[PDB]
């Protein structure tokens, strides 16, 4: 009955094993913790400015929100032991009221997201092309807050779904907040913002039954796509492995729209923003990603948090595609068309700076959930263009943030606050934090000598002025004829893919269309694919039991994009960029592990910054051949192959795990998913479960012992991400 | 056959796209009962327009059509071009004067409302309740007074922990909330799928919820109790152990909302016309029986189909396989309040059916899906404080706090005090009072008076004295004697006897599943001392349970732990078979689904016999192959393919049938072999006809065969009776010792 009474006092273990070490530790070594407790020495101007709202807990009394000390937090106030609860229990009512009101509306789109703190630093001054203060000095450090997201799913949906990913960066500049709100693909599905609710309604769960969550694999999405060919380009990206990234650290970022850079002389240069991952480009395979939404719906959120806790800081290079004003009409596509990409072969990405994400938040709700990004948040030195999708976004973000964040003072929520000064004549509104002392709440005023005052535009610390673009035309609701091309960009993307990426696009479309109940929708989508590429259209049609007509086989292919048939920068894997730091290997233990193998495996993995998870049939410990006590991180079922990048089976008492269904399935799944597998000594007997002949094959590392050559072979395979050459062999594998 | 898109050019970016439906009318689902996957799913009023009740009929004034109507703004202005924003030139800036764009985007920008604090993930349906006989001797509740009185209902089933976008087949408690639209007011029976709750006093609700929910630093994990904070709370609060035992069992992973029980948990009161109070505990007994998934299948199913339960509920209703539940009452006279070892007011305690039987009171049928999920499901507001004359509360300290919570949360979730004016929430009976204003006030009051007592409207609306029928609400005059204290009743201070009773009531396979539930969850707890503290709690329940969990965690029990005296029996009972899902057979095959693995030259005689036998028992089938489209049988019969082997995995079916034909076509297909291996591992019945018996090799079954694997030269009478008998028993429990060697 002591559990139902005040107080329980000290409940922590005497050994202090409840507390995680405040130092970089590998994933699973320590319990995860709020950022300021895990890495207190990791700081920047924004993190430091948040100290005034940080609340501790240690050695403090439990109180009401009014500061009244609570004596009993286990019971309601009642008339007797077994009596009715009394209306006068203000402690119960305050505690329950706050609980009852915890939830706020989720984001209309990108509701599912994971965020981190970091910093940006430019390589050199960009004063020749932009007067933006954050890009003016190589020694200028700009704090950032980045949120990565899916699009369709709710805040409680799964991470490894097939979707476009959001990549939003809040720059806390000395001249205002700049939000770069992008996606992991260089194009969007639609051309004009007016269609945004139509497209979103089509991709989102269907209105009658609210199915499916985090999936475009349903009738309404494909109905919209079939009737709106402008969507075909982004659909091609979503159907590719781009739609299933391995991690937020292994995907690209793009602003999509052409914006303008404005220099001190007033010269405008067209710009498209890019984020290039230091970890390279890497994606999952469909079966692995779908099953991973089951085994770990928080996979990406977890991987992001744990990489930062390990010191494997996600790093991205900021890049600009720069086009002079006089080159506006030099391309086959309209620069203002967000369904069109600018090929890197035509306009190269100029590396401008680097962003490092080095600290997790303290409280997910207060920092991540309440963060408000808006592409309308630009600074002097930047400007918009007439892109009709960007134009509409400018209205949307401010409007949605009012209801989501409960009013017009959302900029006063700590995460959203600028670190630079902010002063104006705006007043009141729900939850007003700032107390204005200004005698005047209007301008022009004489009572406060007209302060705060306007600042003229200038080279630095000047007021914002829009680029004086010449506008000529009649007031029309009309799409520009220049935007009326829908097939060349999807064709360019398709031909830029490797044959194995092309197979994955075919399988992506085939799987999704098989989930469409109305067959005519499938047929209409296949007809659209025939206007892109006949090989793609035939391969999808075959998987759907659809036969193409003679007329469909005679469809003239769309033209090249300014002479380009393909661009290898559009492929995830064509150009190698694979880094092993931060990757994870499963190590399948047995009851009498050969310690020499394990010592060599771990030493080689550590040298490359590759993590390991020791797996067994149960938790606790196992004892090696030399007496070394090995702690078990998880079971074979607990941390499936889906969650790792490679599998290593060291030697020892193999008979212990040879007939274990879970051990054999672990290898079969990793095999099917094209993951590198390494087998030492008697572990080579597992080749039988994966149908591999005695002579072996590429992608299966094997030797008498785990040593120098063995580990170099496995790490080289890990640098290539997956064993693509294994694809013809997986179809026979029951996994 | 060969439908071509009507749009390939710039007409796609212009007004006047006009008729886009296929000429064959294949876009429209049949407005008649159809099996799952046969037709596209549709809003309820379009799928079943002839299915009606008093509540569904009352919603007609707010139903909005679409066919043959002009596209307009919310102000009724006809829109000419819904493809473009207004701009100064075709490549110019968007103009602030585009009121059409701004209205369309504003509405979109404001679509989301806060999800429910708990039970955010849920699926709902319309139906009706009807009592078997008048219960006037025990209650004056109008809805229970006449066997011919039909009460419309709205039911929402849910999980607890996860967000609105979380998965269905998680390990969690399930919510089972029923809104009764009675002639004397709305009565909400807001229950769960277990007879007890985790905690005793409502004051602890935010502590327990915060512990089970995603951890505050990183918001992980979703839809899972398999994390440090949950097990930390459980280890320090033994009152949680009873509901933990239920969550760790297969009760925590139901097969369908149709195959779970429902309970009000709290002891309430029934009040008759003479003023006599009878203590009552509410029960919902599923007509489809009790059935649950196995952990590996449930977890993988959150991946393959996170909408599995929502889908199964909608499709069963569209097929005419209406979810049916018997309302049951455990009745205890006032003088029997202290007759049990446990306190009746203790929500961590169940009333064993062996001590107090469940009396069948009526039946509830769910026969129509909503039209709009947001408007009807998302906006529905259930509250256990919504009682009617003939019902009353008790001093249960968890129920007492719930009375405050629901009204309070509904104000912010539903944007004000007029949430009862939201169509789904409206009573079908009259409602009149002196309450006024508030955000989005729909009702226009004509009463000259907004107060009482008043002479200006001759005191109308007026108070009604309590009585046998159509009387005012009066609380039972319960005697209250005690000092103002924040104190738990000593009678609630017992935490181990109910978890032990539950444990001993389980079959050995159910016990193995409880052990595996605890082992799997605790393996996910990072801090080892938490695992050890939970194992220590299990040792106070049952030593066999604690030892089995400890072994799976590499934990060794101390001599002191092995010497822990077991808790006492519950009023002489060591076990109650009503606590098991499977001890007493109750399995029905209607509404179950079978995967049929096709080949390129299927033996039509086998398929004709399979489908005829399945149809006779109301069992659905899904024809699967390596691709979509069609396959041609041996006699020339064209067979339509419902899904691929990967498209509709074995996780989504109750049994697998492989007919004969060209077996070589699928014999070396990895997906076809894995389908059978997964169904095998998951203890599902498997039937193999003719050359399909060659698949026994992939499931490591000897030539002589085994129980659970139906095999014959052809699919016929005996073959199908054997498979349907296996389906009636739900899973092949005898297969458990063989599954561990299976790589699946
Ligand atoms: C280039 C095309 C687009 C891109 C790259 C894009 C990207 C994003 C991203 C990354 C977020 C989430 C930021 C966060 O982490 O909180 C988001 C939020 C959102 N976007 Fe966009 N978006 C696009 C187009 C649109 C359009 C056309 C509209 C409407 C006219 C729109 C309306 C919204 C809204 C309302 C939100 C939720 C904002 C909030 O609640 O704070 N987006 N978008
Ligand atoms: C016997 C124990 C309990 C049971 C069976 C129970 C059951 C449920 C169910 C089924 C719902 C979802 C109704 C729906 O589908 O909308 C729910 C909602 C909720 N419950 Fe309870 N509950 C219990 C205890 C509590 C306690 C102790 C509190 C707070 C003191 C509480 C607060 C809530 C809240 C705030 C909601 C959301 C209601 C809304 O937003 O409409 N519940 N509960």
């Amino acid at each position: 009955s002591s559990e139902a009474k005040p107080g329980m006092d000290s409940l922590a273990p005497e050994d202090g094993s409840h507390r995680p070490a405040a130092e970089p530790t590998p994933p699973g070594a320590q319990p995860t913790a709020p950022g300021s407790l895990k890495a207190p020495d990791t700081r920047n101007e924004k993190l430091n400015s948040l100290e005034d709202v940080r609340k501790g807990s240690e050695n403090y009394a439990l109180t009401t929100n009014q500061g009244v000390r609570i004596a009993d937090d286990q019971n309601s106030l009642r008339a007797g032991s077994r009596g009715p609860t009394l209306l006068e229990d203000f402690i119960l009512r305050e505690k329950i009221t706050h609980f009852d009101h915890e939830r706020i509306p989720e984001r209309i789109v990108h509701a599912r997201g994971s965020a981190a703190h970091g910093y940006f630093q430019p390589y050199k001054s960009l004063s020749d092309i932009t007067k933006a203060d954050f890009l003016s000095d190589p020694n200028k450090i700009t704090p950032v807050f980045v949120r990565f997201s899916t699009v369709q799913g709710g805040a409680g949906s799964a991470d490894t779904v097939r979707d476009i990913r959001g990549f939003a960066t809040k720059f806390y500049t000395e001249e205002g907040i700049f939000d770069l709100v992008g996606n992991n693909t260089p194009i969007f599905f639609i051309q004009d913002a007016h269609k945004f609710p139509d497209f979103v309604h089509a991709v989102k769960p269907e209105p009658h039954w609210a199915i499916p969550q985090g999936q475009s694999a349903h009738d309404t999405f494909w109905d919209y796509v079939s009737l709106q060919p402008e969507t075909l380009h982004n659909v091609m990206w979503a159907m590719s492995d781009r739609g299933i990234p391995r991690s937020y650290r292994t995907m690209e970022g793009f602003g999509i729209h052409t914006f303008r850079l404005i220099n001190a002389e007033g010269k405008a240069t067209f710009v498209r923003f890019h984020w290039k991952p230091l970890a390279g480009k890497a994606s999952l395979v469909w079966d692995e990603a779908q099953k991973l939404t089951g085994r770990d719906p928080d996979f990406h959120r977890r991987e992001l948090w744990e990489a930062i806790e390990a010191g494997d800081f996600p790093e991205y290079e900021l890049g600009f595609q720069l086009i002079p004003e006089e080159d506006e009409f030099k391309f086959d596509f309209d620069l203002l068309d967000p369904t069109k990409l600018i090929p890197e072969e035509l306009v190269p990405v100029q590396r401008v700076g680097k962003m490092v994400l080095n600290r997790n938040p303290d409280n997910f709700f207060a920092e991540n959930e309440q963060a408000a990004f808006h592409p309308g948040h630009i600074v002097p030195g930047l400007d918009f263009t007439n892109d009709p999708l960007l134009q509409g976004r400018l209205f949307s973000y401010t409007d949605t943030q009012i209801s989501r964040l409960g009013g017009p003072n959302f900029h006063e929520i700590p995460i959203n606050r600028p670190t630079c000064p902010y002063h104006n004549f705006q007043r009141d509104g729900m939850h007003r934090m700032g107390i204005d002392t200004n005698p005047a709440n209007y301008e022009p005023n004489s009572i406060n000598d007209n302060w705060p005052r306007e600042t003229p535009p200038g080279p630095k610390r000047g007021g914002f002025e829009s680029y004086q673009e010449r506008v000529e035309g009649n007031k029309v609701r009309e799409r520009s004829p220049s935007f009326g091309e829908y097939y060349s960009h999807p064709r360019l993307f398709w031909l830029s893919q490797t044959p194995f990426e092309q197979r994955h696009i075919v399988d992506g479309f085939s799987f999704e269309l098989s989930k469409v109940v109305r067959p005519y929708i499938r047929e209409r989508v296949v007809d659209q694919l025939a206007h892109i590429d006949l090989t793609l259209a035939q391969a999808v049609a075959k998987n759907l039991g659809i036969e193409l007509t003679d007329d469909q086989l005679n469809i003239t292919p769309p033209p090249d994009v300014n002479g380009l048939k393909k661009d290898p920068s559009l492929s995830l894997y064509a150009i190698p960029d694979g880094d092993v730091k931060g990757r994870v290997v499963a190590i399948l233990l047995n009851d009498e592990v050969r310690s020499a193998d394990l010592l060599a495996i771990l030493k080689a993995l550590k040298a490359k910054g590759v993590h390991a998870k020791l797996l067994y049939s149960r938790m606790g410990e196992v004892t090696a051949d030399d007496g070394t006590v090995l702690p078990i991180a998880a079971t074979f079922a607990g941390a499936p192959s889906l969650t790792v990048d490679a599998v290593i089976v060291p030697c020892g008492n193999i008979a212990d795990i040879a007939d274990n269904g879970d051990a054999n399935y672990y290898l079969m799944e990793a095999y099917k998913h094209l993951k590198p597998i390494a087998l030492a000594g008697d572990a080579r007997k597992f080749k039988a479960t994966i149908k591999i002949a005695d002579q072996g094959e590429e992608g299966i590392v094997e030797a008498d012992s785990a040593d120098g050559s063995f580990m170099d072979e496995l790490l080289t395979l890990m640098a290539a991400h997956r064993v693509w050459s294994r694809i013809p062999k997986i179809d026979k594998i029951p996994a």
